[PDB]
């Protein structure tokens, strides 16, 4: 297990374009195009991320680049962030995956916001963190993935996506 097996079952792979959890316009292995509803919008998106016109569907191949490039792009993200890197440096590298996973779901100010939590895993209050972390939107809209995530920062463990 490594932070690509983790997000690639966590978000799956399609090939053409389709709705996330949102509602926003997706492709690939959870890249994001945008929040517009317009689905032309979405296909320009798309083509500039790709480089060629596409017509709303890529390949394999193409979904993984841009699963690379948004992967270190969350790390690249959280690096960046003052208060998510002293975090992430804490972290052992289980639970350093766990804190991409967020930012590449939410964004690095979305994840940046979860303050307290932020705090209670820097203190490595594991349980009380996981509690926490619940403890909000994005627990209750997709509450199965985030509990896998959950999981991850209590134990440190890849236990919740063993076996998927
Ligand atoms: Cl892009
Ligand atoms: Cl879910
Ligand atoms: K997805």
């Amino acid at each position: 297990m490594n932070i690509f097996e983790m997000l690639r079952i966590d978000e799956g792979l399609r090939l053409k374009i389709y709705k996330d959890t949102e509602g926003y316009y997706t492709i690939g292995i959870g890249h994001l195009l945008t929040k517009s509803p317009s689905l032309n919008a979405a296909k320009s998106e798309l083509d500039k991320a790709i480089g060629r016109n596409t017509n709303g569907v890529i390949t394999k191949d193409e979904a993984e680049k841009l699963f690379n490039q948004d992967v270190d792009a969350a790390v690249r993200g959280i690096l960046r962030n003052a208060k998510l890197k002293p975090v992430y440096d804490s972290l052992d590298a289980v639970r350093r995956a766990a804190l991409v996973n967020m930012v590449f779901q939410m964004g690095e100010t979305g994840v940046a916001g979860f303050t307290n939590s932020l705090r209670m895993l820097q203190q490595k209050r594991w349980d009380e963190a996981a509690v926490n972390l619940a403890k909000s939107r994005w627990y209750n809209q997709t509450p199965n993935r985030a509990k896998r995530v959950i999981t991850t920062f209590r134990t440190g463990t890849w236990d919740a996506y063993k076996n998927l």
